[PDB]
C-alpha cells in the first residue's frame, strides 16, 4: 500500500509515510503575482543545453521521466538565484484528466493543464545522491503548458509513450534536444520549496517561468493514456498525478521581473 494519487493513497494520505509533507518549505505553492516582490538583484537565467545527452524514458508508475547523462556538465542551469553549477538529470510532466486542471503551481490560482519539471543537482556534492541531503542541492525549472497549437519539439517524447504504457517500462531514447521545451521569454518567479512528490525533500530551489508553452489537445490526450498500473493489473489511467498547492508559510515569492 504504497503512495499514489487515489483516494486511499492520495495527497493527503502522503504525511503518514513522509512527515515532512507538513514541512515548512513545501511545495507546489499558489503563485500571488501581486505579493511576488521584484527583486532587482536577480540575474537573468542560463540555460545551456546544446551538449544534452538524453538516454532513457521509463514510466515510474507516478509519471514518466526522461533522464539525461549526468557525468559532465553537459546540460547545465547556472545563473538567476542560483549560486554555481546546476546539472540537469531528468525531467517529467504532472497533468490532468481535463484541459482546466494539471499544473502543481498556480498563478493567482489559475491552473493550467499540465507542468513540466526539469531536476537538476548542485554539481559540488558530487551526485544526485548527496545533493538531496542539502539544502541548496537541487534546482527545479518548471514550465506550464497551455492547449491550443501544438508543440514541435514535444512530438518526439509523445510518439513513444506507447512503448512505455505501463509501470516499469523503460526504452532508450536518445538524442532529445530538451531546447524544444523552452518558451521565448524567461523571466521568472523563484522561492525555496520541495520535491512534489515522495520523498518530499526540501532542497530544491524552484525557478518558475511565467511564458507558458502551448501544446495541442492531441499531443495531451496522449499523456492520458498511459497506466499508473504496470503488468497486465486493472487499467488505471495515469491522469491528476499532481499535489494541491500547499502554505506559503514563512516564505517569500521573488520575480525577475516587474
Ligand atoms: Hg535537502
Ligand atoms: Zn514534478
Amino acid at each position: 500500500h504504497h503512495w499514489g494519487y487515489g483516494k486511499h493513497n492520495g495527497p493527503e494520505h502522503w504525511h503518514k509515510d513522509f512527515p515532512i509533507a507538513k514541512g515548512e518549505r513545501q511545495s507546489p505553492v499558489d503563485i500571488d503575482t501581486h505579493t511576488a516582490k521584484y527583486d532587482p538583484s536577480l540575474k537573468p537565467l542560463s540555460v545551456s543545453y546544446d551538449q544534452a545527452t538524453s538516454l532513457r524514458i521509463l514510466n515510474n508508475g507516478a509519471a514518466f521521466n526522461v533522464e539525461f547523462d549526468d557525468s559532465q556538465d553537459k546540460a547545465v542551469l547556472k545563473g538567476g538565484p542560483l549560486d554555481g553549477t546546476y546539472r540537469l538529470i531528468q525531467f517529467h510532466f504532472h497533468w490532468g484528466s481535463l484541459d482546466g486542471q494539471g499544473s502543481e503551481h498556480t498563478v493567482d490560482k489559475k491552473k493550467y493543464a499540465a507542468e513540466l519539471h526539469l531536476v537538476h543537482w548542485n554539481t559540488k556534492y558530487g551526485d544526485f545522491g548527496k545533493a538531496v541531503q542539502q539544502p541548496d542541492g537541487l534546482a527545479v525549472l518548471g514550465i506550464f503548458l497551455k492547449v491550443g497549437s501544438a508543440k514541435p519539439g514535444l512530438q518526439k517524447v509523445v510518439d513513444v509513450l506507447d512503448s512505455i504504457k505501463t509501470k516499469g517500462k523503460s526504452a532508450d531514447f536518445t538524442n532529445f534536444d530538451p531546447r524544444g521545451l523552452l518558451p521565448e521569454s524567461l523571466d521568472y518567479w523563484t522561492y525555496p520549496g520541495s520535491l512534489t512528490t515522495p520523498p518530499l525533500l526540501e532542497c530544491v530551489t524552484w525557478i518558475v517561468l511565467k511564458e507558458p508553452i502551448s501544446v495541442s489537445s492531441e499531443q495531451v490526450l496522449k499523456f492520458r493514456k498511459l497506466n499508473f498500473n504496470g503488468e497486465g493489473e486493472p487499467e488505471e489511467l495515469m491522469v491528476d498525478n499532481w499535489r494541491p498547492a500547499q502554505p506559503l508559510k514563512n516564505r517569500q515569492i521573488k520575480a525577475s521581473f516587474k
